[PDB]
């Protein structure tokens, strides 16, 4: 039994010396790295084509339909007078009606198909306002029924000019229409072009009732297969990836089964559920997970190429994660050699103390996150949302973008002085505490762990 | 006595094992974290509504009243010819008179009400100039009485076109008016809209007499309750927060009282005002302070919701600080376990040596601050004020925004070469000294303190 | 033999004390630093003149030929309507025909000379489209022969106005022409001006068929000697550099030969190919390589000055690399003194363990590179290409540009939420792993190596 | 003798306990910090007034005289057609002639006074071109006499329209004129306004002959006292600063004299010029230097206030440096206490090894500086000059602005691929070597020095 256990933990070279066993798993891992990386790049070609089509069409829509739009102005684009708002609305509708004559793209109109369009209608121009809206700031009074009433005008593709906006109780104005186009660039990748439908929404938003009405354009893209097109290998490579990952999965499962059997034998021969886990190869769990992800991504990729699916983002995430895991998994064979295994050995020693330290640090970090989000968020562009606040604080801990964070508040030093002073205290205390105390101790834990495994 | 003292310092689990005492304080602390954080977010909704209303109205005013204004131009917006200045002034007044017909907001005029407005006047257009102002650069001479004379023209809401500016002795021109509006967006938060009065000040500033007259617009917002409005739970949650914090305050006060009594007994039984303080729980002082802040903020929040107060900024600071303290205070229960208490133990060991080190470092830091502020401030955008200089130097110590700091001075290398050379020496010496000597020693102090408490 | 070996490893001062040997190599090294640095600066003058001529002419071409072009707009410059595209094309051609009357430069036309120009033609205006291009998005159908057909119109320098673009199957439009000019600024450097031919390509690119057609201008510069010009020391300095480097090369080769002979004698007297290499001076290998590079660069520089060559970039790389190596090589004489040799001794001790550590780290780094490039590249401006991804990740490891990297993805939080969440996980995991674990261990290896050689 | 030597090195408290000596120097140092800092701020008021006047007038000149100028465009402002250049030149001259009617400032003309103006002339419009300039790129030939000929047109203040530019051999065009104005804002500081003369130079630069002619405006300001002006304490405070610094200088000189006498006695009683220097107080040398600088700056400040001098920059440098030294000098009294003297003790121990390390590091740093400056400077905005290259490399060592440095070269990846690859190698090697090897060893030296003096 001792000999078999000693053999179980031997390295591939040692196992070869003992039983002449071929290192099939190692060769499979190298081949997997190569083929999985190549597959990811090949998929990236199609993924890029789709993303580019959507984005470029959206930019073209912004230039075509938004009066006086220019690049980079999305965040500030707004109307400020009644005349400006009417001109923007009418320009959008007129450009919609003129699209076949002016656009560099080839678009087809879509009619009907449910709300907000009536049958035969291509464009819906809707204004939403309060049901009852008497507003008299001169007498400091108002009488409001806040139920929202929607009034829509339908425009057929080639009356809307009589639109009368109820400015004082207006909630918003929207323009809805759909356009069909063909992603011809796919021909460059030897793929059949797909048929895209873009749902275009233009919003003139008055929810703040502040005298400033921001204007935005958004699109939703739906991909469908075209009807019997005509155009005057990846399947085999995907099959090869499937077979390599399947063989790897089978071999790793066999190894895990043998490990479980040996663990059972060792426990039985002992005349704690921590020494048993020493028979479990975590690297093989990782390899099995990566094989599962790779095969799922490859099947999804085949489905997309066959035009049964269009979930490019999910497929890209699956294949990218599997590629990273495949590259990482080859470290399993460096664990047998001390000089090459510093990172993993240090991680194993350090992880418990690091997690215990994080227990204390996380409550402080979260307290700062919530305080900053709510107090500074209305005044500071970097504190708008909780995820943004976490990004800002994490970057500050690493010394990044610090003066700019201070300078964003300098405008409030004259306007809201108390908030400015609080922001000073908040930023100085956070940076000092986390860079000089917390991070130093974190690094000290890691380097001490390394010191214990140095020799 | 020994048994009672040993019981006093036992952990919640140990106290339970001894006397079966329930950990009421710990459960209260967890509940407090939850409810205080939720209350802060709920308050943030109303706070954001108010701040957004003010800011958006101000941006709309800039676009409405400043001729040729565009976003991002606030710092450089200026006039350079007499014709430009007259056109800007007249455009502001004309837009004020046209506001009801052109604006997307609904505004009401305000008349009279003291200086600078006469009774019945809505807009005051004032020019301020020297009492006597003979200026003859051709003969290198002047005769000035610098007493400022103000001349104002009053405009009623729906003669100012005859304004004649005394350019050569002009100090500034101001336009003052007030507008009333209603913050309707509060309806989305199930709140009754408030009535806002915006005091608008437009300044054409000639104090430098340099041929460039910067133009700015500023607003002051005053919030009042509207007169008998009509619109076709937070109070209970605030009450719950009050009760949780009150119970926590009472329990912590009881613990502090028992600690004081035990300290008195121990001192008396000894047949220095440093060993006595070992009977004082600093965490309970922190909890009492946080309870006081939370209750004050909650009362202020209730007052604001009832429309008796409008101090959003103070309330936000109170509630945010209390939220951070509540999150931090739960660390008290990790102090009983060495593996989880590294940060606090290191802080306690390190603080004295760190403060002594700061004694020496602070004088150097302040010397650099003053020197940079006065010598480089007129030439360097990052050295304009003392607080800005401290922000710049602190960021430099952390390696942030360094090349940009150097590059701001590169323009003076041809204009003011001596100042450029001095700035080179200043920046290089500061960065070298503080990053490589001071900060290294600071971190060494902290990690040495950690080394002493490692085991 | 022992005495000779002991003498071989003596320092220059010790060798002087032993045999009175003059330190010729050291003086040569100092002289080399001086002359090589001066030569590099003198070459930089001519290199700058050439680069400036090319760049400034290209900017002028962009302003002359691109309708409505402004600085900084290169990345977004595009057409969005048929009318815009036609106007841009015709403006480019009209400006080409008007160049002699409007341009501040003096340009000569080039005719014929092969494709795409016919004989006598100066400008070629070509449109490229699909051979068969029926596109019917209304019926979700198409019939395409993707073979590209090119149709070109030839314009002689002082019919193209009848150009009819096949928009629905258009691949791109190009404008090709060549202009000849003379780089007169070389007179300021006492050089004879060269004759430049600029090949100008203007591309209106429709390969995405997205309704947005980006417009770009690119130039290729060909330098030739002018025909018998008339204009109403560096050769000697280059000769001096050649002689200094040649003498240094000869002395270093002699030293290497003596070292090889001594190694042979020592091995023979021993009644492993690692102890023998201790007789090889790596510094002398470096010096020989630097001499070779310096001489090659100097010969190339002489050829360029004589106008036999025009390879400014290659010459600059040769001379710059040789200058860096010459400056570095003087450290050879600090190796004899422990206090001055910390860097080299630490490097020698640390290199093996560092390379072994890199073996493990590189696979993780590459996995992250590929995953980020393919998954995030279509959405993130910093992940467009593999080299850019490596630049971004390497900068992140050093704490640089981190918040901006996070913020680039914040736009997708509403559009592509799954990709945004993946980007969050990717960035947080990469930064945490590499800054806090990998880099800490790397630095620990280096400082431990230094600890071993401290005394 | 032993007792006297022991007393010599005593601390102020010990000297008080020994002989009851009053700590006059310490009180003087505190008073000096206060008064010198206040004096620096008071001077900063006047310094800011002067700098602001110059800068604002220059910006106004740019807006008045440069056709189509806007803020931030200085680096790219240029002409590209003959018509543009003529319009810019004529606009500048026309605005000069119209200045009294259009400008918001009050300016007086200056006539004559030597070259380039003739007597009675206010504006000089000069074109500079080659003496002989035949340029024929069509035949690849030229005939040039590069002697520069200047032709000037004189304009009196209220023929230049017939200007004919020799475009093909034009070197540049300049416009020179002077304007007199009065810095009235000084009244706000209770100072008499000065009389400024601005020398304005407008350059249309064609030295590159590239078809792009950059346009710039520069000013030189000369300050003079006005002739018998009329306007309808700092001298005493400056006197107080002088007296405090003089008393401090005298006391420090007395201390240095006593130290020298004691050193002589100790050496004589010994029946090396390193033990003798232990009798020299370096802090007192620093204090004497700071007193000298403070007094010089105060005398210069008095001269400027009296209007005998106008050297604001030199005075500001003197006073700022003296302020920093005064703040630093109070550390002398913390040297007597080990806990407060960590920084100085560590510096004293570390300096020799640090300087020896710098000997080796500096040659590598300089090699990189020269190589980068010459090879990358023409392509990279951050490598234009040697000082800029040093700024960039120093910032990179601290991890600052790294991705931007990489990204500046990404444009050459298609244009000049070899230079791009070299830049990749250069940047990666520099950053790796200096951040991970050099800086780590530097910090290790400093922290080891601290370790030696820890106890
Ligand atoms: C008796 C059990 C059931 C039958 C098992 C039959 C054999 C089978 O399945 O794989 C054997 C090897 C496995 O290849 P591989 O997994 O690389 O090899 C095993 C591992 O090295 C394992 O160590 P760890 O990796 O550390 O767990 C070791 O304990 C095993 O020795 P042991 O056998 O003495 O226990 C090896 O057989 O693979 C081939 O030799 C070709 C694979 C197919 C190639 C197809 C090409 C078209
Ligand atoms: C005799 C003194 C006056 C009368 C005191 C009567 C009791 C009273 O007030 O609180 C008792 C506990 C306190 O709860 P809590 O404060 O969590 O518990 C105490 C702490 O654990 C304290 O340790 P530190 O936290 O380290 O200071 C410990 O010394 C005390 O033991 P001791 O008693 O032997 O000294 C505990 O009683 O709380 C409840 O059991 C429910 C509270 C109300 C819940 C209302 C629900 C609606
Ligand atoms: C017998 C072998 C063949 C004949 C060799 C004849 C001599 C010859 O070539 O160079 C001698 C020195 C070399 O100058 P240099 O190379 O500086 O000097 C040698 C090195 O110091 C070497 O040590 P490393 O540098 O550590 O390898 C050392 O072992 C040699 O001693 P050794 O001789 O006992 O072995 C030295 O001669 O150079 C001149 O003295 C002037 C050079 C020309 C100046 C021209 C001015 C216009
Ligand atoms: C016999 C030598 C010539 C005559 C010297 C006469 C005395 C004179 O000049 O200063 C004495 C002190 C000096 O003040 P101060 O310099 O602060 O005091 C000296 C220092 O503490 C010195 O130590 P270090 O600072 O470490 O070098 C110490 O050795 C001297 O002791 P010693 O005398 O036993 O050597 C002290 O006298 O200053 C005043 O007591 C008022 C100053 C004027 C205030 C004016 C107010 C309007
Ligand atoms: C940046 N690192 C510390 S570095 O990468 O290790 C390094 C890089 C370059 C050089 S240098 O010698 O070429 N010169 C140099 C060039 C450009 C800017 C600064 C310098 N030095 C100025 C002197 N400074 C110094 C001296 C004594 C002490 Cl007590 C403390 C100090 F900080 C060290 C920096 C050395 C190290």
């Amino acid at each position: 039994l001792r000999r078999r256990l000693k053999y179980f933990f031997m390295s591939p070279c040692d196992k070869f010396r003992a039983k002449g066993r071929k290192p099939c798993k190692l060769m499979l891992q190298v081949v997997k790295i190569l083929v999985v990386t190549v597959q990811l790049i090949l998929f990236g070609l199609s993924n890029q084509l789709a993303v580019t089509f959507r984005e470029e069409n959206t930019i073209a829509f912004r230039h075509l339909f938004l009066l006086g739009y220019s690049d980079g102005a999305d965040d500030t684009f707004a109307a400020y007078t009644r005349e400006q708002l009417y001109q923007a609305i009418f320009h959008a509708v007129d450009q919609y009606l003129a699209l076949p004559d002016v656009s560099l793209g080839r678009y087809a109109y879509v009619r009907g198909g449910g709300d907000p369009w009536t049958n035969g209608s291509g464009l819906a121009l809707c204004q939403r306002y309060y049901h009852r809206g008497h507003v008299d700031p001169a007498n400091d009074t108002f009488d409001i029924d806040p139920m929202v009433v929607t009034d829509c005008i339908q425009v057929d593709p080639p009356s809307y000019k009589n639109l009368t906006l109820k400015f004082h109780k207006l909630v918003n104005v929207t323009i809805h229409f759909r356009l069909k186009t063909i992603n011809l660039q796919s021909l460059i990748n030897n793929e059949i072009p797909d048929c895209y439908t873009f749902s275009v929404l233009i919003t003139f938003d008055n929810k703040a009732h502040s005298g400033r009405i921001p204007i935005s354009l958004e699109t939703q893209a739906h991909i469908q297969e075209c009807k019997h097109p005509s155009v005057f290998f990846r399947l085999l490579f995907d099959v090869v990836v499937i077979l390599t990952c399947s063989l790897s999965f089978l071999l790793c499962a066999r190894s895990l089964l043998r490990g479980f059997l040996l663990q059972n034998e060792f426990v039985g021969f002992m005349w704690s559920l921590w020494e048993r886990l020493e028979f479990v190869n975590g690297w093989y769990i990782l390899l099995v997970t990566s094989d599962v992800l790779t095969i799922s991504g490859t099947i999804m990729k085949i489905g997309i190429e066959a035009k049964n699916l269009a979930s490019y983002d999910v497929c890209s995430i699956l294949l990218g994660t599997s590629t990273l895991l495949v590259w990482v998994g080859v470290i399993r064979y460096l664990t047998f050699f001390h000089n090459y295994n510093i990172l993993i050995a240090t991680l194993r020693v350090a992880l418990p103390s690091v997690m215990r330290f994080c227990c204390c640090v996380a409550v402080i970090y979260l307290g700062y996150c919530f305080c900053g989000w709510i107090v500074l968020g209305p005044y500071h562009v970097k504190f708008r949302s909780l995820s943004m606040v976490s990004e800002c604080l994490f970057s500050l801990i690493n010394g990044d973008d610090m003066f700019v964070t201070f300078a964003a508040m300098q405008a409030q030093q004259g306007r809201s002085s108390l908030v400015w002073l609080f922001s000073q205290l908040y930023l100085y205390s956070f940076i000092s505490l986390f860079i000089y105390m917390v991070l130093s101790l974190f690094i000290a834990l890691i380097t001490g762990a390394y010191d214990t495994i140095k020799h």
